[PDB]
């Protein structure tokens, strides 16, 4: 095999668990780059500033309808609200008026096949943690994509097992078991199409464009110049990219490099410029300081992604039927909660590193609207409050009110960074927040019904740990509110 002995019994353990080939094949491979002691370190020497992109503002073309009808909207929905204290899927939190990202998802596709292309698809990339939710979700309230959620809409996603920091062979944990796996990063989607057939069933049945986006980002949402743009302009993968602010300069930075490819078989060797992102764990140390330097790289992946799914599978079948991304290794113990259990590596991938192979790889500067998810219960407040309406074809937007620019909303950790504490706060109502330039909340607060805040707001309660509730249509403007 060459494979150690640490790779046969990865090997071993995903054969006997009917882990598709797919998953292990390309498992494998990163397995051995570990094994090799790769750094995977991304230097500011192997790497050039970006400079100058188009900007989807200056974009004014639409594609026609015929496009629309060979487009698959794929939306990223493993995650679970764990970091907002939900212990379920995130896409099924309620975010308007008992509608949920999953909601305003299948409403827009509902709306585009109503009014644009019958023919355009809906698929959900979901983990063995969001499945069951997912299905029964959509058997309630959208039957036709429950009709076909088996056979047409659901990818799962893989999981690989942890292997042993010392020896690198798949870890135990005869406590909890499933604890032995984890998923392989939303780069996992890529394996996941191929191994399961479904990439080579799209081509064939037509289709040329998918849409992929995180499922809890409410501004990712079809924009028929975007896909105009790739048609024009020739582009196999198109990545929509943000500004970077001050609070985005510990995120990852897209970046360019050039590459001299040794050629393969008989045809000449290939001097060419890629795309790439950098994230922090793969910036040398001495380079953290040009990392955060958001003038240096001012861009962010979105996780907004275009691709060809023709050119993407003739690059997977020219690879083995793999895609090489860049791997993370995630350091962790076996149980993250126990400390004392067994170090282990989490192979990941990210799915924004794919375009660095594609040869017509693109990105795009997108305003911030289209990157819009919701992280904190802060988000959420804003969100379900009149500051956002819905549009006829059931886009979330803010009222022209706002003028722009979104009632910033700062809240306690005390008591509001899960949702449990979040939900007594709007338990008779949610404040009015059109015209709130920024709220502030220290302590323990409780709304009432009908309340409307105005400029710059702060309620701090000092460490009272009583009720301190606010009243029934009292409206604060410019004010501090103290018991
Ligand atoms: O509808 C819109 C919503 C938001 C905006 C502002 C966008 C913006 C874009 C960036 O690349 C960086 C940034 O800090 C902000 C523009 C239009």
């Amino acid at each position: 095999k060459s494979l150690s002995a640490a790779a046969q019994a990865c090997v071993k353990k995903m054969r006997d668990a009917k882990v598709n080939e797919a998953c292990i094949r390309t498992f494998i491979a990163q397995h051995v780059m570990v094994s090799k002691g790769e750094t995977g370190s991304i230097p500011d020497s192997a790497i050039m500033p970006v400079d100058s992109l188009d900007a989807l503002d200056s974009l004014t073309i639409e594609c026609d309808n015929a496009v629309l009808q060979s487009t698959v909207v794929l939306k990223l929905n493993g995650g679970l609200g764990t970091g907002m204290g939900l212990c379920d899927a995130k896409t099924l939190l309620e975010v308007k008026d008992g509608k949920t990202f999953l909601d305003f998802t299948a409403l827009q596709v509902q709306y585009l096949r109503q009014h644009c292309s019958e023919h355009l698809r809906f698929m959900l990339m979901d983990s063995f943690n969001t499945s069951a939710s997912t299905k029964s979700f959509l058997k309630a309230r959208y039957p036709w994509l429950y009709q076909v959620f088996d056979s047409e809409v659901e990818l799962m996603q893989n999981q690989v097992p942890k292997i042993l920091q010392d020896t690198l062979e798949p870890a135990a944990w005869a406590e909890n078991p499933a604890y032995e796996w984890a998923p392989p990063g939303h780069g996992d989607i890529y394996t996941a199409l191929y191994g399961s057939g479904k990439l080579q069933e799209l081509v064939e049945q037509g289709y040329r464009y998918m849409f992929v986006s995180n499922g809890d980002n409410l501004g990712a949402t079809i924009d028929k110049r975007v896909l105009a743009y790739m048609e024009k302009e020739k582009i196999d993968f198109l990545m929509e990219v943000c500004r970077r602010t001050e609070s985005d300069k510990k995120g990852g930075h897209l970046a360019r490099q050039t590459v001299y490819v040794k050629g393969k078989d008989g045809q000449p060797d290939a001097e060419k410029r890629v795309l790439l992102l950098r994230e922090s764990a793969q910036c040398p140390k001495a380079d953290m300081e040009s990392f955060q330097d958001i003038n240096k790289y001012s861009f962010f992946n979105t996780n907004n992604l275009w691709i060809r799914l023709p050119v993407l599978l003739e690059t997977m079948q020219e690879h083995g039927g793999t895609l090489p991304l860049p791997v993370i290794r995630n350091e962790k113990t076996v149980d993250s909660s126990n400390s004392a259990s067994p170090k282990v590596y989490q192979l990941e991938t990210a799915m924004g590193a794919a375009i660095a192979m594609f040869e017509s790889a693109s990105a795009i500067v997108v305003p911030r609207s289209r990157f819009a998810p919701v992280k904190t219960c802060a988000d959420l407040l804003a969100l379900r409050s009149d500051a956002y309406v819905v549009t006829d074809d059931f886009r979330l937007v803010l009222d022209d009110r706002c003028h722009g620019h979104p009632p910033v909303v700062d809240l306690d950790s005390a008591h509001y960074k899960m949702m449990n504490g979040f939900e007594k706060l709007v338990q008779h109502g949610v404040p009015s927040l059109v015209e709130c330039k920024r709220v502030t909340v220290k302590g323990l607060v409780q709304f009432g019904a009908g309340n409307v805040l105005t400029g710059t707001v702060t309620i701090e309660n000092t460490d009272s740990a009583s009720a301190f509730v606010i009243p029934d249509g009292a409206k604060l403007n410019d004010t501090t509110a103290s018991p």
